[PDB]
């Protein structure tokens, strides 16, 4: 039957998506794109802004518009223990990673300029002393 | 000596500060400021921006700017965790905290818009499921 074709189809592309963090394209948002998976402008749209994209939207201005950087809490992380640099390379304190998440809020998810570098780095010093 | 008495209030001044997480305000900072906390506008281009204020600038367009919004992780975690509602409340998994992360630094420190709730709500029940 066709229509079993159409939904295990829908179910592998969904797949595909979601094992790659694509969470919006479930197996009912894939058969309203018909029946494929999000074009370059639904995934830099959805990317950029972190809305369900419209399967009947096409998003031509997120096609050629490259700002786009965010950071997930383990590259906070990361970035924060580069910072502030404890023996053995153990775990900032809370209240240090706290200032590293806010320099990415500020920044809408690029890291801190030179200017930041200078208060985290003034700020850890603080909290090892 | 008013020398001893000057690097006292420097240093009480700046604790005061610090207890409330100002970290910029050290003692020098405070001593280079005039032997004074800081001003309104001094505080708010810190908190918006991240950057040390200069003790020899006022800040004039940061005294009267009211965006502001920012998020720890802390306020992140309840957030995901209010969204998620996993049974005994128990804490979402980290690749939910961070589409959540995410959603914080897109929106500058703000919270999640209506559609970017359904993004993650949407999210949230794939994840459980």
């Amino acid at each position: 039957t066709p229509e079993e074709a159409q939904r295990e189809k829908d179910t592998r592309i969904s797949k595909k998506m979601e094992t790659m963090g694509i969470y919006f394209a479930t197996p009912e948002w894939v058969a309203l794109n018909g029946h494929r998976g999000p074009s370059p402008g639904q995934l830099k749209y959805w990317q950029n802004t972190r809305e369900i994209p419209d399967p009947n939207e096409d998003y031509l201005d997120y096609v050629h518009a490259e700002k786009s950087r965010l950071a997930s809490e383990e590259q906070i992380l990361r970035a924060a223990t580069s910072i502030y640099g404890a023996p053995g390379q153990a775990e900032p304190p809370q209240a240090f990673i706290d200032e590293v998440a806010k320099v990415y809020e500020i920044n809408h998810g690029r890291g801190p300029n030179q200017e930041q570098m200078k208060d985290l780095l003034l700020t850890a010093m603080e909290m090892k002393h």
